Protein backbone atom coordinates (compact mmCIF):
# COMPACT_ATOMS: atom_id res chain seq x y z
CA UNK A 1 0.00 0.00 0.00
CA UNK A 2 2.72 2.49 0.99
CA UNK A 3 4.58 4.63 -1.52
CA UNK A 4 5.43 8.25 -2.28
CA UNK A 5 2.10 9.47 -3.73
CA UNK A 6 -0.40 11.94 -2.25
CA UNK A 7 -2.53 9.19 -0.71
CA UNK A 8 0.17 6.69 0.36
CA UNK A 9 3.19 8.95 0.98
CA UNK A 10 5.40 9.54 4.06
CA UNK A 11 2.61 11.39 5.92
CA UNK A 12 0.46 8.23 5.75
CA UNK A 13 3.06 5.64 6.75
CA UNK A 14 2.40 5.89 10.50
CA UNK A 15 -1.02 4.21 10.12
CA UNK A 16 0.55 0.90 9.02
CA UNK A 17 3.93 1.54 10.70
CA UNK A 18 3.42 3.40 14.02
CA UNK A 19 7.21 3.51 14.59
CA UNK A 20 7.12 6.25 11.91
CA UNK A 21 6.59 8.63 14.87
CA UNK A 22 9.29 6.94 16.95
CA UNK A 23 12.22 8.25 18.96
CA UNK A 24 15.01 7.61 16.41
CA UNK A 25 13.56 8.03 12.94
CA UNK A 26 15.50 8.86 9.77
CA UNK A 27 16.35 10.87 7.80
CA UNK A 28 17.15 14.07 9.71
CA UNK A 29 18.45 17.52 9.00
CA UNK A 30 22.15 17.75 9.83
CA UNK A 31 22.67 21.11 11.50
CA UNK A 32 26.41 21.49 10.89
CA UNK A 33 26.94 24.08 13.61
CA UNK A 34 25.23 21.93 16.28
CA UNK A 35 26.93 18.63 15.34
CA UNK A 36 29.83 18.05 17.73
CA UNK A 37 33.29 16.88 16.77
CA UNK A 38 33.98 13.59 18.57
CA UNK A 39 37.76 13.06 18.66
CA UNK A 40 37.40 9.45 19.83
CA UNK A 41 35.60 8.47 16.58
CA UNK A 42 37.97 6.19 14.66
CA UNK A 43 38.63 6.54 10.94
CA UNK A 44 36.04 4.79 8.79
CA UNK A 45 37.24 1.55 7.17
CA UNK A 46 35.62 0.84 3.80
CA UNK A 47 36.95 -2.46 2.46
CA UNK A 48 35.23 -3.13 -0.86
CA UNK A 49 38.10 -4.75 -2.85
CA UNK A 50 36.48 -8.22 -2.76
CA UNK A 51 32.91 -7.04 -3.42
CA UNK A 52 30.72 -9.38 -5.47
CA UNK A 53 27.76 -7.60 -7.02
CA UNK A 54 25.12 -9.99 -8.34
CA UNK A 55 21.94 -8.36 -9.52
CA UNK A 56 20.06 -5.10 -9.95
CA UNK A 57 16.36 -5.01 -9.01
CA UNK A 58 13.55 -2.50 -9.44
CA UNK A 59 11.51 -3.10 -6.27
CA UNK A 60 8.81 -0.49 -6.97
CA UNK A 61 10.30 2.19 -4.72
CA UNK A 62 13.95 2.35 -5.83
CA UNK A 63 16.50 0.07 -7.49
CA UNK A 64 18.88 -2.12 -5.49
CA UNK A 65 22.29 -3.31 -6.58
CA UNK A 66 22.62 -6.51 -4.55
CA UNK A 67 25.81 -8.15 -3.34
CA UNK A 68 26.88 -11.57 -2.16
CA UNK A 69 26.83 -11.16 1.62
CA UNK A 70 27.41 -14.84 2.48
CA UNK A 71 31.06 -14.03 3.35
CA UNK A 72 33.12 -11.04 4.52
CA UNK A 73 33.76 -9.71 0.99
CA UNK A 74 32.74 -6.04 1.20
CA UNK A 75 32.71 -4.68 4.74
CA UNK A 76 32.40 -1.48 6.71
CA UNK A 77 34.24 -1.17 10.04
CA UNK A 78 35.61 1.52 12.32
CA UNK A 79 34.09 4.95 12.72
CA UNK A 80 31.31 4.69 15.33
CA UNK A 81 30.90 0.98 14.67
CA UNK A 82 31.73 -2.00 16.84
CA UNK A 83 32.46 -5.09 14.77
CA UNK A 84 32.03 -5.89 11.11
CA UNK A 85 29.16 -4.86 8.86
CA UNK A 86 28.63 -6.60 5.49
CA UNK A 87 27.47 -4.82 2.36
CA UNK A 88 24.16 -6.32 1.19
CA UNK A 89 22.90 -3.71 -1.29
CA UNK A 90 23.00 -0.11 -2.37
CA UNK A 91 20.30 2.11 -3.79
CA UNK A 92 19.46 5.77 -4.28
CA UNK A 93 16.72 8.26 -3.49
CA UNK A 94 16.23 11.12 -5.96
CA UNK A 95 13.99 13.96 -7.02
CA UNK A 96 11.93 15.09 -9.98
CA UNK A 97 14.07 18.25 -10.01
CA UNK A 98 17.75 18.83 -9.18
CA UNK A 99 16.78 20.96 -6.14
CA UNK A 100 15.39 17.99 -4.21
CA UNK A 101 15.85 14.26 -3.82
CA UNK A 102 18.09 13.63 -0.82
CA UNK A 103 16.67 12.29 2.42
CA UNK A 104 19.19 13.80 4.79
CA UNK A 105 19.63 17.54 4.48
CA UNK A 106 22.59 19.70 5.50
CA UNK A 107 21.59 22.99 7.13
CA UNK A 108 18.25 22.40 5.39
CA UNK A 109 19.95 22.02 1.98
CA UNK A 110 18.51 19.25 -0.18
CA UNK A 111 20.79 17.49 -2.68
CA UNK A 112 19.63 16.04 -6.01
CA UNK A 113 19.94 12.48 -4.74
CA UNK A 114 21.34 10.32 -1.97
CA UNK A 115 23.15 6.99 -2.20
CA UNK A 116 22.67 4.42 0.58
CA UNK A 117 25.16 1.60 0.96
CA UNK A 118 23.42 -0.77 3.33
CA UNK A 119 25.45 -3.03 5.65
CA UNK A 120 24.46 -5.50 8.38
CA UNK A 121 26.25 -6.45 11.59
CA UNK A 122 27.72 -9.95 11.12
CA UNK A 123 27.16 -10.72 14.94
CA UNK A 124 23.47 -11.18 14.03
CA UNK A 125 24.05 -13.77 11.29
CA UNK A 126 21.80 -12.32 8.60
CA UNK A 127 19.94 -9.20 7.51
CA UNK A 128 16.53 -10.31 8.81
CA UNK A 129 17.94 -10.86 12.29
CA UNK A 130 20.01 -7.61 12.13
CA UNK A 131 17.04 -5.29 11.45
CA UNK A 132 15.53 -6.37 14.81
CA UNK A 133 18.58 -4.98 16.69
CA UNK A 134 19.36 -1.35 17.61
CA UNK A 135 22.88 -1.78 16.18
CA UNK A 136 21.89 -4.14 13.37
CA UNK A 137 22.68 -2.01 10.33
CA UNK A 138 25.14 0.60 9.22
CA UNK A 139 24.06 2.71 6.24
CA UNK A 140 26.69 4.80 4.51
CA UNK A 141 24.93 7.85 3.03
CA UNK A 142 26.48 9.85 0.20
CA UNK A 143 24.98 12.98 -1.32
CA UNK A 144 24.75 13.47 -5.08
CA UNK A 145 24.90 16.89 -6.72
CA UNK A 146 24.50 17.63 -10.42
CA UNK A 147 27.67 18.72 -12.23
CA UNK A 148 30.38 16.58 -13.80
CA UNK A 149 29.58 12.93 -14.56
CA UNK A 150 30.54 10.20 -12.12
CA UNK A 151 32.28 7.67 -14.37
CA UNK A 152 31.84 4.84 -11.85
CA UNK A 153 28.06 5.38 -11.88
CA UNK A 154 27.65 4.94 -15.63
CA UNK A 155 27.42 1.12 -15.62
CA UNK A 156 24.46 1.45 -13.24
CA UNK A 157 22.79 4.13 -15.37
CA UNK A 158 23.11 2.09 -18.57
CA UNK A 159 21.36 -1.02 -17.21
CA UNK A 160 18.28 0.89 -15.95
CA UNK A 161 16.36 0.56 -19.24
CA UNK A 162 16.36 -3.23 -18.64
CA UNK A 163 14.69 -2.83 -15.21
CA UNK A 164 12.25 -0.04 -16.05
CA UNK A 165 9.30 -1.43 -14.10
CA UNK A 166 8.55 -2.90 -10.67
CA UNK A 167 9.71 -6.51 -10.26
CA UNK A 168 12.25 -6.46 -13.11
CA UNK A 169 15.80 -7.56 -12.35
CA UNK A 170 18.96 -8.00 -14.39
CA UNK A 171 22.37 -9.59 -13.91
CA UNK A 172 24.80 -7.04 -12.50
CA UNK A 173 28.10 -8.73 -11.78
CA UNK A 174 31.56 -7.24 -11.36
CA UNK A 175 30.40 -3.77 -10.36
CA UNK A 176 32.87 -1.94 -8.13
CA UNK A 177 31.14 0.23 -5.52
CA UNK A 178 34.47 2.02 -4.80
CA UNK A 179 33.74 4.06 -7.93
CA UNK A 180 30.79 5.74 -6.15
CA UNK A 181 32.82 7.11 -3.20
CA UNK A 182 34.06 10.67 -2.75
CA UNK A 183 37.70 11.49 -1.96
CA UNK A 184 37.12 12.26 1.73
CA UNK A 185 35.54 9.91 4.25
CA UNK A 186 34.77 12.74 6.73
CA UNK A 187 31.31 11.98 8.12
CA UNK A 188 28.48 12.76 10.50
CA UNK A 189 26.93 9.92 12.49
CA UNK A 190 23.79 9.39 14.55
CA UNK A 191 21.43 6.55 15.59
CA UNK A 192 18.42 6.24 13.30
CA UNK A 193 16.12 4.05 11.25
CA UNK A 194 15.28 2.61 7.89
CA UNK A 195 13.84 5.46 5.82
CA UNK A 196 11.21 3.25 4.16
CA UNK A 197 8.73 0.88 5.79
CA UNK A 198 9.13 -1.01 8.03
CA UNK A 199 11.05 2.05 9.37
CA UNK A 200 12.89 -0.12 11.90
CA UNK A 201 15.11 1.68 14.39
CA UNK A 202 18.16 -0.46 13.67
CA UNK A 203 20.56 1.85 11.79
CA UNK A 204 23.79 3.57 12.68
CA UNK A 205 23.81 6.31 10.06
CA UNK A 206 27.15 7.43 8.64
CA UNK A 207 26.63 10.35 6.25
CA UNK A 208 29.64 11.60 4.29
CA UNK A 209 30.29 15.34 4.20
CA UNK A 210 31.66 15.35 0.64
CA UNK A 211 29.05 14.81 -2.06
CA UNK A 212 29.80 13.10 -5.35
CA UNK A 213 28.98 14.86 -8.61
CA UNK A 214 26.83 13.18 -11.25
CA UNK A 215 25.80 14.60 -14.61
CA UNK A 216 22.38 15.89 -15.54
CA UNK A 217 22.19 13.03 -18.08
CA UNK A 218 22.94 10.47 -15.38
CA UNK A 219 20.21 11.69 -13.02
CA UNK A 220 17.73 12.12 -15.91
CA UNK A 221 18.08 8.38 -16.56
CA UNK A 222 17.16 7.67 -12.90
CA UNK A 223 13.98 9.67 -13.56
CA UNK A 224 12.96 7.41 -16.47
CA UNK A 225 12.38 4.43 -14.17
CA UNK A 226 8.82 3.48 -13.22
CA UNK A 227 7.16 2.84 -9.84
CA UNK A 228 4.58 0.71 -11.66
CA UNK A 229 4.82 -2.81 -13.03
CA UNK A 230 4.91 -3.57 -16.75
CA UNK A 231 1.48 -3.13 -18.35
CA UNK A 232 0.29 -0.77 -15.60
CA UNK A 233 -0.16 2.99 -16.07
CA UNK A 234 3.24 4.73 -16.17
CA UNK A 235 4.20 6.61 -13.04
CA UNK A 236 7.77 7.90 -13.11
CA UNK A 237 9.99 6.81 -10.23
CA UNK A 238 10.84 10.28 -8.89
CA UNK A 239 10.75 11.89 -5.44
CA UNK A 240 11.22 8.56 -3.67
CA UNK A 241 12.62 10.31 -0.59
CA UNK A 242 11.32 10.65 2.94
CA UNK A 243 11.65 14.17 4.37
CA UNK A 244 13.60 15.04 7.51
CA UNK A 245 12.17 13.69 10.78
CA UNK A 246 12.38 15.19 14.29
CA UNK A 247 15.81 14.77 15.87
CA UNK A 248 14.28 14.29 19.33
CA UNK A 249 16.79 13.11 21.96
CA UNK A 250 19.76 12.63 19.63
CA UNK A 251 23.12 14.27 19.03
CA UNK A 252 24.77 14.17 15.64
CA UNK A 253 28.52 13.62 15.94
CA UNK A 254 31.13 14.74 13.40
CA UNK A 255 34.34 12.86 12.59
CA UNK A 256 36.07 16.10 11.60
CA UNK A 257 36.78 19.60 12.88
N1 LIG B 1 16.59 3.70 2.93
S1 LIG B 1 17.40 2.74 3.92
O1 LIG B 1 17.27 3.29 5.24
O2 LIG B 1 18.77 2.63 3.53
C1 LIG B 1 16.68 1.30 3.86
C2 LIG B 1 17.31 0.07 3.62
C3 LIG B 1 16.54 -1.11 3.59
C4 LIG B 1 15.16 -1.02 3.82
N2 LIG B 1 14.22 -2.01 3.84
C5 LIG B 1 14.36 -3.29 3.51
O3 LIG B 1 15.44 -3.80 3.27
N3 LIG B 1 13.20 -3.96 3.43
S2 LIG B 1 13.08 -5.52 3.08
O4 LIG B 1 14.06 -5.90 2.09
O5 LIG B 1 11.76 -5.77 2.57
C6 LIG B 1 13.27 -6.34 4.44
C7 LIG B 1 13.91 -7.58 4.44
C8 LIG B 1 14.07 -8.27 5.64
C9 LIG B 1 13.59 -7.73 6.83
F1 LIG B 1 13.74 -8.40 7.98
C10 LIG B 1 12.95 -6.49 6.82
C11 LIG B 1 12.79 -5.80 5.63
C12 LIG B 1 14.61 0.22 4.06
N4 LIG B 1 15.35 1.32 4.07
ZN1 LIG C 1 17.68 4.41 1.33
Amino acid sequence: HWGYGKHNGPEHWHKDFPIAKGERQSPVDIDTHTAKYDPSLKPLSVSYDQATSLRILNNGHAFNVEFDDSQDKAVLKGGPLDGTYRLIQFHFHWGSLDGQGSEHTVDKKKYAAELHLVHWNTKYGDFGKAVQQPDGLAVLGIFLKVGSAKPGLQKVVDVLDSIKTKGKSADFTNFDPRGLLPESLDYWTYPGSLTTPPLLECVTWIVLKEPISVSSEQVLKFRKLNFNGEGEPEELMVDNWRPAQPLKNRQIKASFK
